[PDB]
């Protein structure tokens, strides 16, 4: 669910998903159509797919629950929609912090107009 995400977004990164993550680049937040514009919302733009192949879960109100293994995030047991949310949301968490040199705040907030062009998942 978002709060799980939320927290996890927080424990990797240090930033909190809201601002910093729910208005950024054209996937970051509400939808997305056009070019990912850096690194960062190509995380957004996979995760989107992500929970695309997932068409009778719920993701963003679904409660799953994970565990830190010395670092490692580790996706507990639950439902069949439950662990592949958890692994969806796992990977941008992860795809993040593996991003953090180039966030940048150019992107937060950006135009709805600015993202052109197509892509497929
Ligand atoms: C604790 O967390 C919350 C978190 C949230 O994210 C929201 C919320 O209402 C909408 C969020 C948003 C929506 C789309 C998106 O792509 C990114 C963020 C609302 C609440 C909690 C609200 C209370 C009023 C207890």
């Amino acid at each position: 669910s978002l709060l799980e995400f939320g927290k996890m977004i927080l424990e990797e990164t240090g930033k909190l998903a809201i601002p910093s993550y729910s208005s950024y680049g054209c996937y970051c937040g509400w939808g997305g159509k056009g070019t990912p514009k850096d690194a960062t919302d190509r995380c957004c733009f996979v995760h989107d797919c992500c929970y695309g192949n997932l068409p009778d879960c719920n993701p963003k109100s679904d409660r799953y629950k994970y565990k830190r293994v010395n670092g490692a995030i580790v996706c507990e047991k639950g439902t069949s929609c439950e662990n592949r949310i958890c692994e969806c949301d796992k990977a941008a968490a992860i795809c993040f912090r593996q991003n953090l040199n180039t966030y940048s705040k150019k992107y937060m907030l950006y135009p709805d107009f600015l993202c052109k062009g197509e892509l497929k998942c």
